[PDB]
């Protein structure tokens, strides 16, 4: 009683155990055949307690599982844990059966990685069962072809005649047999998101997590178990990438014996989820690749997958247009002619894109009201946003349009009308972020309010773009049109209302790039990218600050999502000098843009915009849909090198960083990957050298000095 | 506004904040003051909301607190969660009033460490509450004289209308401004107890803990922040050790803003306590330490303090008796014959106590019966425990029993009596580790009925030792004399149980020298220790073995609770093959014992055994209440050392070990600590050496082969 | 590479104090200032240049680089502080110092007075600054 | 000769050798080291001052190798590149507490400062002018001072 998963060069293993148990096997490099989940002497350990107690060799707590429960002798911590009426948390779940089929199902209310064809993926469900309480689990496996992708999630069925309530219910559970790894999280801040850190496990718990309602700038939903060798360029590395926007929890637990248990899913703290008889919960999915090839490879692999099987919309395969924000020019005190005029000079430049930011709807002149009231300010907008856009567009470029929907102001009308429409408890202060409250979105009148007023908006004028924007977490969490026992489903029912949202509004406007934001890339996870096909990457548009946080962010997500902006300079948000050169090379590292006043540049800085806009449109293909090669890290040197190359190998795109002058400076090299050893590849400016000396030897680095420095290569295969 | 804690030489600072807010300013080595005049503003940080819309510069997310909670701005994990009727967990506890008096209070039906004398200590109480659900939280501080030691633990009370849920009531919350630091924890198993294992911090949440209704051998309940590059002798180290024996969370985070939240209390996973109108919920309390000394300094902190103000009885000052197990001599399989003519022999090897293990009660021949049914079987001891006891007495030796009263095996009277006494759930199979089920203690019946069977048993006979064990942990977790809402209290209310019928059958029998056991050191924790002055350390009894957990297992406990027995060759837990005088040296660094059959020993080794035993008995005093320094560690390399130094400095005895003997190897020397610099020792057997001389230099050692090789000194001022 | 002429200067009074460049290429404040940093100087050199050094963070171990100057009798002090690299929305920052009388209390001039065990036990609160490269410069005087 | 000077008020041991020839042959010094010491333990990290013109003693902190180390100077000068100064440090030791042991050579040309652990995990710490390229003749009557 075997499942064997085959996914691309990876193999999952599962095996049925005894009376109806779901055993883990193993997980790695392909293998035809796993003879060996078969003969094993078990052992009687101490204190492991027995479900049959005349044989003490068996034990939950020492059985590698898939997911797992506790009380029935496990004392690790479980997948899943429900609460009957009798107030015990005991269930066990039993095999029942499995079906095959080919392809990949739709996750309910939820966004999952998807097919276009059968022939892509097979999928495993298996369906366990608790036959007293009539708790019915199926989980689900999907195996991709193409890829070393394996994803997995749950769904939950009350096939019983009580309530369940259900106080965790994570998307998977792991075990494996030794512990010997390292891992790699993506903690971080606003301003300084998804920084790489690397550690080794502890005999005990350890975790990422989020309370804010949010993936967070904190932390990203994604963890790894690295081998202890392995680095950017080989070994082994197991990745687990959250498909889910909100409240997550993603743990690693050692225990006694040395086996590691990598479990992910929804923050069970501060959640609960009730089960009347005959409802059912889906779980979100989460993905995983396995690779031998390194951190790269694991990187290449979820750039392939979310790229093209995650991202949806006309503009998934599409270049994204190069974009100026004029906030920066006028913040919120602008009108139709100061806008249109600026539009010119930046349409001079080969500028494709102009985004009108905040400030456009209702009173808003400050940050302290308005949201939430999204009709235009006709002070400022006299022709309103079709006039404004109409003028752009005869100057050849594309509109775009700033909003966030799920924000409302105390002082909008709003929230003078609905003040229950917020989310709030009660009797209790109402804590503001950025002096603004969080609409209800497990609210259905909300949202379907939410999904009118901003469709209209979006289909009133020719927008092409729109960005999409958060800049608050969760307080005092709840909702008045919500029973006492559903109060904890609050987080996650608002996550699937604003799912509904941005799927129903994005499905109104085909012809619109939707960009997701939050506070920079404080929601850049794989549930937002199912919706909007781009996310901001980070507030930090600083050249230096996003070497780190472009190359952790590169770890999982795709450059084709990743955006990042040239910024005026001393920065904003560091108060760094570094020159226009550096901080294009930088931005052009993924999908460029712009994000300064034009008016307070100089001619000279002017001039290399149009330089530099014409240099991107050459590469853009390149950098945005091409494979990904990290070669020199931030986080463990003075240098940060990356480099993009095309599917055939016959072009390639070489970014350098060194930030910190050295005086009297030893001489530099840096050496490439992803070429073709057996071809010769010209170097733009440089020379043609042999794709094997490039990977092998290497290339010779100028002498620079100054600060914050930065350097591009094209190279062409002969 | 301002608290000051003054605890030894440490200083625990605390600082009312605007309206009720309590804030953690400084603890660490002791200051006349810290100064209440802040240095800079606070600030406004992105995504960390605001409790005043007004200032943006106030957030409990930026905030460094004593007990926080969740929901109110504060994002990162709570030292308390309650749950209110209408199904929100957001409450707010504001300062209403304090107090400060001399000595410590008792803890309601929880074990504490105390003071003889109100001099000894003064504590601060500081009355938190929240006034809309009418929940008042009383945090309690109490800081000793002599003594770095700041122990903490909070109070809970229901003074509104309405039911109050308590999901997570931990005993404190710290929050340091700074987060770099190692941590040490002590994980382990069966056969292997609380090995030390340092690690770097994560940014994100490490934890130890045990959801196994016990402290477990798994994880001991205690943690460290230590400073990079602190050691044994030097640097700053901040101990937490929780006095409890059930389940515990040891929770270490550290967040966005490189701040390190220590938690530690009753384990919230499977946990809720609800609180009616007028109930009460006390926490057991954490012992804290701090020690610019290193990790010597905050073990012997914690030595004097569990010794002497933890431990109680009138065996607590006392020399304890060098005692023999005769398990493997006779197993379940034994008479009174074979007892008394055994026993003879043994006082005249100088063995001061025998013991009667498992087997003397009921239908015991296996270990799968009669555990319950605490009758003396007439046909093993026809004269029973009195006549067995007197004869033994007669010879010069005191007499132990063994017994296991928080069990029941399926097949005996007590549980064909009472089959719903056992911890169980409804219509779920009832699990079992070593053929038996766990008593519920949280029911006053049961409790009450062990209280009175134990009692007469031990009243029975002139009884001087007994060893307490339990072998099993919790599964199944529930209680039929509890309601519904009540279930998720049952692993605290067992706890509480069995703390109140050891409090009774101790107070009882006050004649009685009480050692606690849970398969080894499987409840070694402060908890335990206050009802019982010592414990079983480990069933490993490997000489080998036992260094690593003797070492580790020194780092929180005092010697004098540190059992350690001589045991036979080869080892019955590894098969190791060590010299009987290194297993005599390394069971003589702690509470000295034997466990073997001495009818299978040599003539050679009973002479060896006579000088073990009148040899420790001349350093028993120095060993066992003398000042403990660990010197080379077994977790670091090759070698095991530490030393006693007699309170006077006037005498000490050296341990020395080394495992894997090196050809040709390089000399060894060894450099102590403790001693008096400006005086002069004699080394028996070698001679006479400065004090100055064997710390800052040391002592050549001598040259040996084999492995497994031990050494031992009795140093002697001049 | 470009640095502020006030972190300049404290990076150079840490040391044995000189100037090497042109006065005659130099603006009224520049010249304001190095009018400025000489007048401090000459108030903290025999303190630099004869007083006990103490390193108290090293540039060869991570992004910041600290230093003081204790008297003989400890009555008096020179903490200078350095920080490279500029950190968006950055932890806060504390500096522990050494050497001091922890009998006693210091005036850190334009601060306020803390105690000397405080300064070297528990440390004092660094000013949140951006800009790369920044200096920091206190007096102490004991009371 | 062997010169040993201790400092009553510092912790300063100051050691030089003074050779002289009481011979009727020449002698040959291919060698002329300050000063030699065995530690009888070669558990330690080691400090020496590495660089080059425009960044001088940057402070690097290695483990102890099993073998030879040593900083010097081939350049008739002290140099840039090497600074005459090497420290025994203790495993834990850092800038305010720990077990440190520094050797400054106080001569300003070619200097050879080295550390060499054996079999027996002995460490011998050797300082003075550098060997390599110097030989000094010593006729009957001659001295010389290191």
């Amino acid at each position: 009683k075997q499942f064997h998963l085959r996914a691309g060069k990876a193999s999952y293993v599962m095996q049925l155990f005894r009376s109806g148990y779901l055993a883990h096997v193993y997980w790695g490099k392909a293998v035809r055949d796993v003879r060996g989940a078969r003969a094993f002497p078990r052992l009687d350990r101490a204190f492991s307690p027995n479900p049959d107690p005349s044989d003490r060799t068996f034990s939950l707590d020492t059985l590698l599982q898939e997911y797992p429960a506790y009380g029935n002798t496990d004392f690790r911590a479980p997948a899943y844990q429900v609460q009957l009426e009798n107030g015990s948390t005991v269930t066990d779940l039993r095999y029942k059966t499995h079906r095959i089929y080919k392809g990949k199902p739709r996750l309910n209310g939820l966004p999952a990685t998807y097919v276009e064809h059968e022939q892509e993926a097979e999928t495993l469900e298996i369906v366990l069962g608790d036959a007293l309480i009539g708790l019915e689990v199926t989980l689900q496996y999907t195996a991709y072809e193409k890829w070393n992708v394996i994803t997995r999630s749950a769904r939950f069925e009350n096939k019983g005649g009580e309530r369940l309530k259900l106080l965790r219910a994570l998307s998977m559970s792991v075990d494996f047999p030794t512990a010997d790894y390292d891992w790699i999280h993506l903690p971080g801040a606003w301003g300084r998101e998804r920084w790489i850190e690397r550690r080794p496990l502890v005999t005990g718990v350890q975790a990422a997590e989020s309370r804010r309602g949010a993936s967070s700038h904190q932390q990203n939903p994604f963890i790894a178990l690295v081998a202890k060798n392995a680095d950017e360029h080989q070994g082994e590395v197991y990745g687990f990438s959250f498909v889910y926007s909100g409240n997550f929890l993603a743990q690693i637990e050692v225990d006694q014996f040395g086996t590691a248990r990598v479990s992910m899913g929804i923050n069970p703290f501060d959640f609960t989820w009730l089960l009347q008889p005959g409802e059912s919960f889906q779980t979100p999915e989460v993905v995983m690749v396995y690779s031998d090839q390194g951190l790269n490879g694991m990187s290449q692999t979820y750039h392939e997958l979310y790229r093209t099987r995650l991202a949806r919309g006309a503009f998934r395969d599409r270049e994204r247009p190069i974009l100026i924000n004029n906030w920066e020019a006028t913040y919120f005190d602008f009108n139709e002619e100061k806008i249109v005029n600026i539009a010119r000079t930046e349409a001079e430049l080969g500028i494709e894109l102009v985004v009108l930011d905040d400030g456009w709807f209702g009173e808003r002149d400050d940050d302290r009201r308005s949201l939430g009231d999204w009709i235009v300010n006709r002070r400022k907008l006299p022709n309103g946003l079709d006039g404004l856009a109409k003028q752009v567009n005869e100057l050849g470029l594309q509109f775009g349009l700033w909003v966030e929907p799920e924000m409302v102001s105390p002082n909008s009308e709003l929230y003078r009308k609905h003040p229950d429409w917020c989310l709030h408890v009660p009797n209790r202060p109402r804590s503001e972020g950025r002096n603004q409250l969080v609409l209800d979105y497990s609210r259905e009148d909300v949202c379907d309010y939410i999904i009118e007023t901003i469709s209209n908006v979006l289909a009133s004028a020719p927008i092409t773009y729109v960005k999409w924007d958060m800049n608050r977490h969760m307080t005092e969490i709840g909702s008045s049109a919500l029973p006492p026992e559903r109060q904890r489903e609050t987080a996650h029912r608002y996550m699937l209302g604003l799912y509904r949202v941005m799927d129903e509004i994005t499905s109104r406007l085909p012809h619109i790039l939707f960009e997701s934001c939050s506070g920079g890339g404080g929601r850049f996870d794989p549930g937002m990218l199912y919706y909007m096909p781009q996310t901001w990457t980070s507030d930090n548009t600083d050249a230096v600050s996003r070497l780190k946080i472009q190359y952790g962010t590169s770890l999982v997500y795709p450059i084709s999502a990743m955006g990042a902006h040239v910024s005026a300079v001393p920065n904003h948000q560091v108060g760094r000098v570094a020159s226009l050169k550096t901080r294009g090379h930088v931005a052009m590292s993924g999908n460029f843009g712009y994000e300064l006043d034009i008016t307070k540049l100089t001619e000279t800085e002017k001039q290399m915009m149009k330089q530099q806009v014409a240099f991107y449109k050459d590469v853009r293909r390149l950098v945005q849909f091409g494979t990904f090669y990290r070669l020199l890290s931030p986080f463990e040197g003075n240098e940060a090198a990356w480099m993009f190359v095309s599917a055939d190998r016959s072009e390639a795109l070489v970014a350098y960083f060194r930030v910190l002058a050295e005086a009297n400076a030893p001489l530099s090299y840096l050496r490439l990957k992803g070429l073709d050893s057996n071809q010769d590849y010209e170097i733009e400016g440089l020379g043609v050298y042999g794709g094997d000396e490039l990977v092998y030897a290497g290339v010779a680095l100028p002498y620079r000095s100054s600060d914050f420095i930065s350097m591009m290569w094209r190279l062409k295969a002969v």
